[PDB]
C-alpha cells in the first residue's frame, strides 16, 4: 500500500458512499481509495438579498445527517471524506462574491459542516453558476482569492482541493496572495484524459489524470494510471463509482498505482 492517492467523486444523488471502501488491494488489503468525495452541496443564490448561500439537496443532507453509517466506516478504514461544492445555475459562483465580507460568509457555511457533519475537507468544482444569472456579476479577480483566504483561515487542518475548471480555478491570485499553496490537490476534470492542473503544487498534489469508473475504457485507466506513475505524481483521479460490480474497473488502475489487483466485498 505505496503509491498515488486514489481520488473517488461519488453521485449521492444516485450512489452511497460506502461502495468506496469496498474495494481493498488483493496485495496487502490496502484500501483501494484514499480519499472519497462527496458530490455534492451547492452554491445557491437568494436573489431578493442579493446574498449567495451554501445548499445541500435532500440527498447530499441525508447522507451527511447519516453520517455515522455513511461516512464514518470510510474514515475509520483510512479514508477521507470530503463535500464537493459546485455551482447551481443560480448567478451565484465562487468567482463572482462581491467583497471579502460575502466570500467570507460562505467560507464559514463550509467550514461550519465540516465541523458538525466530522468531514476532512471541501472540494471547489467551479461548473454551473452561470455568472450573470440573476442580474449577478460576471467572476472578478479577488473573489476566490478571498474566499480560500477565509476557508483556510477558520479551518488550518483539514484537506482544501481544486477540480481544475471554471473561472475560479485561474483566479488563484489578488491583492499580494496567492491562495495557490492554501490547497492540499488539484486534479484534472476531464475523465478519459491527461492535463496537469496549471496550479503551483509539487507533483505529489497534482492528478493529472481524470477517469470516469465504468464509462472510461479499462484501456486508457490502465494507460493514464501509468503515466501517472512514469511521470511521478502523487494522485489519481477517479469519478462516478457506483454500486455495481467495478472490481475490473478498479484493478485497471490499482495494477499500474500499487502493482495489486483490486478486490470487493
Amino acid at each position: 500500500k505505496q503509491g498515488p492517492t486514489s481520488v473517488a467523486y461519488v453521485e449521492v444523488n444516485n450512489n452511497s458512499m460506502l461502495n468506496v471502501g469496498k474495494y481493498t488491494l488483493a496485495d496487502g488489503g490496502g484500501n483501494a481509495f484514499d480519499v472519497a468525495v462527496i458530490f455534492a452541496a451547492n452554491i445557491n443564490y437568494d436573489t431578493g438579498t442579493k446574498t449567495a448561500y451554501l445548499h445541500f439537496n435532500e440527498n447530499v443532507q441525508r447522507v451527511l445527517d447519516n453520517a455515522v453509517t455513511q461516512i464514518r466506516p470510510l474514515q475509520q478504514q483510512g479514508i477521507k471524506v470530503l463535500l464537493s461544492v459546485l455551482g447551481n445555475h443560480q448567478g451565484a459562483g465562487f468567482a463572482n462574491f462581491p467583497s471579502q465580507q460575502a466570500a467570507s460568509a460562505f467560507a464559514k457555511q463550509l467550514s461550519d459542516a465540516v465541523a458538525k457533519y466530522g468531514l476532512d475537507g471541501v472540494d471547489f468544482d467551479d461548473q454551473y453558476a452561470e455568472y450573470g444569472n440573476n442580474g449577478t456579476a460576471q467572476p472578478n479577480d479577488s473573489s476566490f482569492v478571498h474566499l480560500v483566504t477565509a476557508l483556510r483561515a477558520n479551518m488550518p487542518d483539514k484537506i482544501i482541493s481544486l477540480y481544475n475548471i471554471g473561472p475560479a480555478a485561474s483566479r488563484l491570485s489578488y491583492g499580494g496572495v496567492d491562495v495557490s499553496d492554501k490547497f492540499d490537490y488539484a486534479w484534472n476534470p476531464y475523465y478519459g484524459t491527461w492535463q496537469v492542473p496549471g496550479i503551483a503544487l509539487p507533483k505529489a498534489q497534482l492528478s493529472p489524470a481524470a477517469v470516469e469508473i465504468g464509462r472510461t475504457s479499462r484501456s486508457t485507466v490502465a494507460d493514464l494510471a501509468r503515466r501517472t506513475v512514469d511521470e511521478g505524481y502523487g494522485v489519481y483521479l477517479t469519478y462516478n463509482l457506483d454500486g455495481g460490480d467495478r472490481t475490473a474497473d478498479v484493478s485497471a488502475f490499482t495494477r499500474e498505482l500499487y502493482g495489486s489487483e483490486a478486490v470487493r466485498t
